């Protein structure tokens, strides 16, 4: 009766403040007009007037904005709308309850190898499916490994960046980033099978591969790439980190013609049913705790907020 929806920000209520970075913010929202009213979102918004300045933050932000919207797949964020105002980008997408997945490990310490079995299948089918449309990355790292409600993966950031602090490899954490990205001789398709690797390593022992005592350090150490195996592991995950952990990007596993299908084959997920795996049929091994916010603070509270981008607007279907 009246229309259909122009989607506002005066749609949505501000309940609590999830994430705040240089160029915008995370709020957990609450739609509160039409539609759904009453579902809880996560809504991230950005500056534009800042991101124009620059055109490598430019190409993320309409890229972001781009995968959400054309790459649809379980074990990725969904994006329900998006809008914009002068000065403001929004985008609302689902609300992610179960929070970062390397939270679990600071309270398990380490992980099972069957628990991170199931954490990393789900994953690879992420980046597996992120390949056949052609999209590669770079820098996954456990905080871009989410949890629904029920305690499936899904990832997470595929536009700018969250730091406040700018110093764009080189902001944040680079543990889990390729050397190849590090002597900047590109990227590749086989760079994500990389990154599945130090978070395997991570997933069992608690710290990525190569630490340093400081980023120089780091940066050497990972390039010199000696690889400590804890003795605890079984011969099959010592099989599959010794091939993805490679430091020649030719010799990885999931470099191959087919993949992500390659990976998936190693004797490691010989007990994965990928068919219910992928319909989100197998329990998870974590099931957290819809509003719950608790594993994201206490660091985050007090909710308030601050040419080209057409076709930015957009609502999602179904
Ligand atoms: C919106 C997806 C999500 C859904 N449900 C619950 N948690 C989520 N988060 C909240 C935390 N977030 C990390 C993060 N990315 C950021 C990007 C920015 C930026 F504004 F781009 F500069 C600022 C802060 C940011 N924090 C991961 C996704
Ligand atoms: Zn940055």
């Amino acid at each position: 009766n009246r229309g259909p929806e122009k989607i506002r920000p005066e749609c949505f209520e501000l309940l609590r403040v999830l994430g705040k970075g240089g160029y915008g913010k995370v709020f957990q929202v609450r739609k509160v007009t039409g539609a759904n009213t009453g579902k809880i979102f996560a809504m991230k918004v950005l500056k534009k007037a800042m991101i124009v300045r620059n055109a490598k933050d430019t190409a993320h932000t309409k890229a972001e904005r781009n995968i959400l919207e054309e790459v649809k797949h379980p074990f990725i964020v969904d994006l329900i709308y998006a809008f914009q105002t002068g000065g403001k980008l929004y985008l609302i997408l689902e609300y992610l309850s179960g929070g970062e997945l390397f939270m679990q490990l600071e309270r398990e310490g380490i992980f099972m190898e069957d628990t991170a079995c199931f954490y990393l299948a789900e994953i690879s089918m992420a980046l597996g499916h992120l390949h056949q449309k052609g999209i590669i990355y770079r820098d996954l790292k456990p905080e871009n490994i989410m949890l629904n409600h029920q305690g499936h993966v899904k990832l997470t950031d595929f536009g700018l960046c969250k730091e406040s602090i700018h110093d764009h490899t080189f902001c944040g954490t680079i543990e889990y980033m390729a050397p190849e990205i590090l002597m900047r001789s590109g990227h590749n398709r086989a760079v994500d099978w990389w990154s599945l690797g130090a978070l395997m390593y991570d997933m069992l022992t608690g710290a990525p591969p190569f630490t340093g005592e400081n980023r120089k350090k780091t940066i050497d150490k990972i390039l010199k790439c000696k690889l400590n195996l804890p003795p605890y592991l079984t011969q099959e995950a010592r099989d599959l980190l010794k091939k993805l952990l490679k430091r020649n990007a030719a010799s990885r596993l999931g470099a191959g013609p087919g993949d992500a299908g390659e990976v998936q084959a190693h004797p490691f997920f010989r007990h994965i049913n990928w068919e219910e795996l992928l319909a989100r049929k197998v329990e998870p091994p974590f099931k957290p705790l819809e509003e719950d916010v608790s594993q994201f603070d206490s660091k985050f509270t007090r909710q308030t907020p601050v040419q080209v981008f057409l076709g930015f607007t957009y609502v999602a279907p179904s």
